[PDB]
């Protein structure tokens, strides 16, 4: 036998930053979860028994730790960098570092109208992400995305069309509700390394903020023909506004909420416009995806 | 042997209702998830293989949606009670109706600084719940509460002053983080039957309304000597505020957020004045409960 | 206002032990997740910011570690009243201590047909629970459970001849499946204390077994006409068991499997008899519920 | 903008099959959640509102249950292979089908000694996966998997030897638990079509039982040196027990157990030798990944 691949590290490492102006008294928080694993010449620590090639998971925790306490955690996408930036440069064995941030809401409390110096609330279980991969001699490649936005749409969905056969009992509709958990991905132009990095800071929070405000205009806007035809509306926007952006993707559950024929009883009507109550179902759920990168198509467009 | 207590019914019904304005074009969304279990004199369903007592459950789930068909879901304090109390007057041996409901959060989406007649967004997985118990001759018992609201202040949280033996490791520290997940119930006067509750509709909602903004308001503010100090000064304010609760319940998990000792690391400092990163901590937590009503001591007070 | 009810503790708090067996190599493992609220003299930490009283929950949490570490583990019916009187011994001003204990399961792995003497397999995420309420001049008061035990059978279970109103769309059937998840509670007789408890220490493991094994063989024998009925054989027979139990409760989930009619496709048929491919429902779920003790009725019976 | 890649189909569907063997009276089920994802000519259904293109997921569901009726369910790599070719024979446009099936523990009962004829234990949430990709004009690619396989082993591990730097406090250790749950994935050879995984089929339940087995053994024999020689321990020997299979790969978590010093609390000692009360830790965690072939190094091996 031999070792066709081999990665390795720690997961699930919580952290929290606080900011502190001492001038004004704003503190502001950070949370996170953090995954780094790291790839190189390891091959005989699993063949050979040879622990001497392998950076303890517990001394990569210890590093996590250290580089936030050096460092701006923020954006991710800097910090992601920075931390796996550290493990290929301090090792010259290890080659690669893979770094998985999940960034956690900590919106800060308005009370009586004013936003409070050092209060903060779970305002929605939306995640802030990226995947940082650090390869030596092969920069950096940055995946953000958003994930666990979760919506709902009580009309302007649409569902017709759609191939019939032998195996199809689905009714068309012309109005019904959509509701998903938005999982949408952005990926970045790779970056020769950590100066490159830092050089397009600004533009993490812009494509994050962009990102999410076509998510919700389009969603909310687009009279829904599927939800293939949504998704791929938002990724054609967010690409036309990040050109440091190569490609799009969206990953999207169809979380069915069935009419309920109440017919049988007193003649009630709950069925087409008549419609108030549903049952949503929790399983199973159609699941939609797509990249959408730019075109080059020049003939038979 | 013999049945000393028995219930049963339908639990995790999920259940959606929309409203549409068909003059403004405004929909409004509502989700809940619904149990419903009955008593009454049904123990020969479990002693003598007697069916013939059994509302079946499936029956049960036919019910609440029929019940949501005819009637408004909100407050949900009640639809509880209508609900409850068509069991005990529909069926004669059936003598007590147990409704829990959790409200989820299907909040308006603002786009472009206006907001949509028909698009949402679940902003938190806090919940609004009841618990109503509908008892035949003894009127209508109804619990109020929110739940999952996840706080988190910087500062201005202290903890010193605690029994100290031999079995005390813990420093006493004058500034510390404090996390919790809030559990606030609010307990309601019982009212004689459903026309009672009708009579104080507008209350359920206001109530609520302050029970959240007294917490929110009392945890940003309030430079906590302890959870036991802070989580009492929000319970008296609620009871102050309306005179038809009779007591109010919190319980609070101290979720633990350690300072990380980094100083064999270069003698970095982030302890004290200087800690910035911290370790949230998922097990163990504290845990806090309390029942507070109001008083009637008028000697040694 | 004023302090009603209050109890406050450490939650949470995951613990090991292993025993080591020097002579023969034999190891064993126990593991559970720990849980202590006090009550007692406390309502100034609420009211006054009197900290004074407050045992803290991190000394709970140590006290946990050194109870575990200087006295068995097993029975957990034992050790969690070890470790309530504790509290109230050694705490004047504290009266009750209530301790949850859940056991997860390390069964000894077979190894080419031989018991391993250190290695083990988490063979089921059912548990084997208590609930001790050690009280001060009233005793010790046990709850036992299993839990998360997880079963199915494909026929001979029935639901007929339920009551049918306008409300009820219900098929009755003479041939379904049934599963559920079962949760079983035995109470035991009041213990006046410490002494008291360990003089039944053989009684606990006995119990637990006896429950677990009725529990089974009544689910795969009895030919059901109900959940309730089914679930009130078990009880009875575990009552028969153990003088020292007072009630026995069940609680129930009914996980229902429907039939998919596929008549519509080629005819094919897959209802009734030949039922063989259906739908687990994961909601909703009926949920039995039933709490039997001892009869008293001497007439009427 | 185009689209790069796309899949849709349907996630989460539950699905259960009973066999009854009406000579003997023996009855076997399965129990299964299935997601089928679908490639081909579909883009625009995504650019062009173009939902003739759309099989529609509510269609794949279907599918799902009268494929299940028609074949056998097991072994879940035939019923994933047979089901994925279904998809595009059926329909032109269709070019890939990604089945991926998660197979649920129904293990039957003993009762006094005798197995049961219809009556089963959820024994273990361990699963038994595959990931079958039938991609047209390219044949069958199977991954199949057992995950959810928690084990711990009380001594026989070890962690010393590994690199000590200014970022290392971990003490090393001669005498350490070691926990997991254990991922195993193994590769098969790409099958031509239905007919090349038909003539292999005994060989699916075998191998997936001698991966079981050979996991077991050598986490329960091996005196281990770390999670890395461990790991690979095992797959060198899968992989010289299946030929058939290409690649072995596991990925395991290293589930912390971290002694307690109890020497501050009367000189309690519960490290190093007289270590027998220890704290799980949830978080963080170790996680180590590896991937093993066959070698085809001739020399400086
Ligand atoms: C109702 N429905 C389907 O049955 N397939 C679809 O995804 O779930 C699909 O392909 N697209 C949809 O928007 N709606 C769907
Ligand atoms: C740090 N700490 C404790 O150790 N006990 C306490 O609850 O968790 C307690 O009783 N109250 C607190 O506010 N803080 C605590
Ligand atoms: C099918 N079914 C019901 O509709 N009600 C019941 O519980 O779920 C009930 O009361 N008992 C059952 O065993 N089966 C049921
Ligand atoms: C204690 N410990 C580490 O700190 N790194 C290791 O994985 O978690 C590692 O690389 N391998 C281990 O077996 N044990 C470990």
């Amino acid at each position: 036998s031999a070792v066709k691949a081999a990665r390795y590290g720690k997961d699930n490492v919580r952290v929290y930053k606080v900011h502190k102006d001492e001038k004004t008294g704003v503190q502001t928080v950070y949370e996170m979860t953090v995954c780094v694993l790291l790839e190189g010449e390891i091959e005989t620590s699993y063949t050979k028994a040879d622990n001497s090639v392998i950076v303890a998971t517990d001394s990569i925790k210890n590093t996590i730790y250290i580089t936030a306490k050096q460092n701006p955690v923020t954006p991710p996408e800097l910090f992601g960098s920075i931390l796996g930036t550290h493990f290929i440069e301090k090792y010259n064995h290890i080659h690669a570092a893979h770094v998985n941030i999940v960034c956690h809401r900590w919106t800060r409390m308005d009370i009586d109208g004013k936003p409070h110096p050092h209060s903060f609330i779970r305002d929605s279980e939306e995640k802030r992400n990226v995947q940082v991969d650090v390869v030596e001699g092969k920069g950096i490649d940055i995946k953000s995305s958003l994930s666990g936005l979760t919506v709902l749409k009580s009309t302007n969905s649409q569902f017709w069309g759609f191939l019939r056969d032998e195996y199809t009992t689905l009714k068309e509709t012309w109005d019904r509700i959509l509701s998903t958990d938005v999982d949408a991905t952005w990926q970045w132009k790779n970056f020769s390394g950590l100066q490159e990095v830092r050089s397009h800071v600004p533009k993490f929070d812009a494509t994050w903020a962009t990102a999410r405000e076509v998510t919700l205009k389009t969603f909310a806007e687009d009279n829904s023909a599927s939800v293939q035809a949504t998704m791929y509306k938002m990724a054609e926007q967010i690409l036309a506004r990040q050109q440091l952006i190569e490609t799009v993707e969206y990953s999207l559950p169809n979380k069915h909420y069935f009419e309920i024929d109440l017919s049988w009883h007193k003649g009630l009507q709950n069925t087409g416009k008549n419609a108030e109550v549903f049952a949503p179902q929790s399983d199973p759920n159609g699941l939609i995806k797509c990249t959408v990168g730019r075109s080059s198509l020049k003939s038979k467009l």
